[PDB]
C-alpha cells in the first residue's frame, strides 16, 4: 500500500509544505528569535526529516543520523507559546498546501502530538 | 483613491486597534516599563499618529507638530527584544480588530520597516 509520503504526492508537496510554514515562521516575531540568521539549512532539515518520517527517503538520517527531536530542541526555550505557534503555522501549511485525507488528518494528528512532546518549559 | 484610512473604516478602526495594542502592552514585562505610569496621552497620541498617517486627520500634527518618530524614541533603550516585543502586539492588534485585506497587509508592510528603523541600541 502506499506510504503517506507517496499519497500526498512525495518531494513536491513536502517542499510546499515546509516553504509555507518557514514562511509564516520567519514573519512571526513569537518565533524568528530562536531560529538562525540562515534559515536555509533547517528548512531543508526540516523537509528532509517529514519525508523521511512519512514514508519517503532515508536522506535525512543520512545527513543528521538519527533524528532526537527532544533533544534537539533543547537549546530552545519552548513553553505553551512556542508550541502554539508552532502548531499554528505546521497545520496552516498543511491545510494551505492541499494534501488530502486522510493522510492530511494523520499529519495533523502527528504534529499536534509532536509539539506538545517538544516542550521544555 | 480613497486612503488607507477611510477603506478600513477610520477613527473607530484606529480606536480597536490602539485599545487592544495598548492592552498588551500592559500586560508585557518586555515593554511595560518603558511607558509613563499614566497611558492615555500617550495612547491617545499614538492613535492620532496612525489615523494620520494612514490618511485620515491631521489632529496629531495640530497636537504634536511632525511625527519625528525615530527622534521622539531616542528616550527608549530599543534593540531587537523591544522591536520584537512591538511588531507581536501590533501586529495581534491589527488582526483582532478586523482590519482587512489588502489594507491590512499595507499596514503591516509599514510596521515592519518602521519597528526596525526605531532601533537604537
Ligand atoms: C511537531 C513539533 C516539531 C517538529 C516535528 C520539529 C522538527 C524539527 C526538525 C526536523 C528540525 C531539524 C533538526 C536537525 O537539525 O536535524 C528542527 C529544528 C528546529 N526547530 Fe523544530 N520541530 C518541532 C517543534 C518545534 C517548536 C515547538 C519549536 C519552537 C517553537 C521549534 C523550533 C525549532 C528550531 C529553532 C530549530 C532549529 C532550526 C535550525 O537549526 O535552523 N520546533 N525542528
Ligand atoms: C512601527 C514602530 C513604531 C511606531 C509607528 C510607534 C509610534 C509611536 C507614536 C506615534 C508615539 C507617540 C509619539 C508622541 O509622543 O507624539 C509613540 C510613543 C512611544 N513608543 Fe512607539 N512606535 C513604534 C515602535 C516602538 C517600539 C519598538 C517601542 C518600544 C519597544 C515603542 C515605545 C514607545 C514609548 C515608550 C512611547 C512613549 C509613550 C508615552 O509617552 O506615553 N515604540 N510611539
Amino acid at each position: 500500500e502506499p506510504t503517506i509520503y507517496e499519497q500526498i504526492g512525495g518531494e513536491a508537496t513536502f517542499r510546499r509544505i515546509v516553504d509555507i510554514f518557514y514562511a509564516r515562521v520567519e514573519a512571526d516575531p513569537r518565533l524568528r528569535h530562536l531560529f538562525p540568521a540562515d534559515l536555509e539549512p533547517g528548512k531543508e532539515h526540516q523537509r528532509l526529516f517529514l519525508m523521511q518520517y512519512f514514508g519517503g527517503p532515508r536522506t535525512y538520517s543520512e545527513r543528521r543520523g538519527h533524528p532526537r527531536l527532544r533533544m534537539r530542541h533543547a537549546p530552545f526555550p519552548i513553553g505553551p507559546r512556542e508550541r502554539d505557534a508552532w502548531l499554528e503555522h505546521m497545520l496552516a501549511a498543511l491545510n494551505e498546501a492541499g494534501v488530502p485525507e486522510p493522510a492530511r488528518s494523520v499529519m495533523e494528528n502527528y504534529f499536534r502530538h509532536a509539539a506538545q512532546a517538544m516542550m521544555n518549559r
